[PDB]
């Protein structure tokens, strides 16, 4: 299967991605929101993919397309998203997306969620960085998730 093949050390290739990409958000578009185990396959791949090799078109879409899935219950998507924040930034750290990841932990929390808040406190705590400014609406959480951890 390409998303496989594609993870593969220089097996990428634009020619083959685009084809990949293309039945992915067809049988998604088609079959629906949800619907499609080839768009969760995709999720897997940028999930992995963008940790050693960033690019900001497909992490745009990456997680544009993961909250499209969440706001309806499906969150297969955005749970590979928190995969990626915690062990993608853990790899190679950027403030832009550390702040990104900061912003959809609140916005998971706030939902009723737990899964985005225990990703991001396990950045923290393997990561090690520290002096991280951390939104203040986040250390509350933070907080109230230490004390339930
Ligand atoms: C070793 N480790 C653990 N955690 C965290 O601490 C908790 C321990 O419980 P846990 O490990 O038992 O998780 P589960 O309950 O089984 O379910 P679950 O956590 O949902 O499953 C783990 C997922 O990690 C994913 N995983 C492992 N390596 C990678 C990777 O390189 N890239 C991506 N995108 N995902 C990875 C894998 O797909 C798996 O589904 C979990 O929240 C762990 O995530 C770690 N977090 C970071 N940032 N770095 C780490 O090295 C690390």
């Amino acid at each position: 299967h390409p998303s496989h093949e594609l993870l593969k050390e220089n097996g990428f290739t634009q020619h083959v991605y685009h084809k990949y990409r293309r039945r992915c958000l067809n049988e998604r578009k088609r079959l629906g929101i949800g619907q499609s185990q080839e768009m969760n396959t995709l999720f897997r791949f940028w999930s992995y993919f963008l940790e050693d090799h960033f690019n900001k078109k497909m992490y745009e879409e990456f997680k544009q397309l993961a909250l499209e899935d969440a706001k309806e219950g499906y969150r297969y998507g955005l749970e590979c998203l928190f995969r990626y924040y915690s062990y993608g930034l853990e790899k190679k750290f950027r403030l832009d997306i550390f702040k990104d990841f900061q912003e959809e932990t609140v916005k998971d929390y706030e939902a009723g969620q737990l899964y985005g808040l225990e990703k991001f406190w396990a950045f923290l705590k393997y990561s090690k960085a520290k002096n991280l400014d951390i939104d203040p609406k986040l250390q509350e959480y933070l907080g109230k998730f230490r004390r339930l951890e």
